[PDB]
């Protein structure tokens, strides 16, 4: 059934060290002929620290050595220089140093600060990204018969207290996109989550085809979420329970609390 790897870390500087260690280890295990490996980045302070660690400790591996091709697993429909942009964050801590031919943020260039984006806009950005992905990454039939989705080597994920991952929110349509017909979907945050802006996100089908999925999550308030992914039988399941269906390697980098 479901056996992900789980490791617990007392501090942020410890989990960030393991997150970055885990990526490097996947990078080395793959060897240079496989590079660049594709990785879908997540937003949030935990990954942020992991990025800064790669920036400080393995720039050479990524720049001179071109180990990874960076993508965004989910994004806020705001301008790229907005502080609410996942890319903005990623770029501030790491990507301003990564070759441009190895960085692929979402195209939010039509999003201005005068008019909030709608689902119409998010859908446009998603379709376009889906196209780039199919052109850049390997495609794989879903269920050996089904439609074609791109295969990432690595997807970094976060988890919210509403049990969502990436920008795939409870009750959402994105959440239902598991058959492969939709590679990048759309979604609006639930009540307890901010910023209140439309999102684009890798669908669950795309994520379940990734070769490695690494979830970093802290907080006692997110424990129900992990508990709910790991349970034998689904009961009042969080959205993230779909991760159970991941075809590749799943790992949880957890703090002491969310673990307990
Ligand atoms: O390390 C963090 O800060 C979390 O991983 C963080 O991302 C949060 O708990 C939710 O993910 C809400 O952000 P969203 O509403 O955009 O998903
Ligand atoms: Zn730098």
């Amino acid at each position: 059934s479901f056996k992900p790897t789980i490791s617990v870390h007392a501090t942020p500087q410890e989990l960030s060290a393991a997150g970055c260690r885990k990526i490097v280890e996947i990078i080395e295990a793959s060897g240079s002929q496989q590079w660049p490996l594709s990785i879908a980045l997540a937003g949030g302070s935990t990954p942020k620290m992991t990025y800064a660690r790669l920036h400080d400790e393995h720039l050479n591996l990524l720049r001179e050595k071109r180990a990874l091709r960076f993508f965004m697993g989910d994004e806020r429909m705001v301008p790229a220089d907005s502080t609410d942009s996942n890319y903005n964050m990623a770029r501030e801590v790491l990507l301003h140093d990564i070759p441009d031919d190895l960085v692929f943020p979402f195209d939010t260039s039509a999003v201005t600060p005068s008019a909030e984006a709608t689902s119409a806009d998010a859908m446009r950005v998603a379709e376009a990204y889906g196209k780039q992905l199919a052109s850049l990454l390997p495609l794989k039939s879903v269920g050996e018969a089904g439609p074609k989705v791109p295969v990432f080597d690595v997807v970094l994920l976060g988890l919210g207290s509403d049990g969502h991952t990436a920008s795939i929110f409870p009750g959402s349509q994105a959440e239902k996109e598991t058959d492969g017909k939709v590679v990048v979907s759309v979604g609006f945050p639930s009540e307890t989550m901010k910023p209140k802006v439309w999102r684009v996100t890798l669908s669950p089908a795309t994520i379940m085809q990734a070769r490695n999925v690494i979830v970093l999550a802290t907080g006692a308030e997110k424990k129900w979420v992990v508990d709910g992914i790991l349970a034998d039988t689904a009961h009042k399941a969080p959205v993230a329970r779909f991760l159970r269906g991941c075809e590749g390697n799943v790992s949880f980098l957890l703090d002491k609390e969310i673990a307990e």
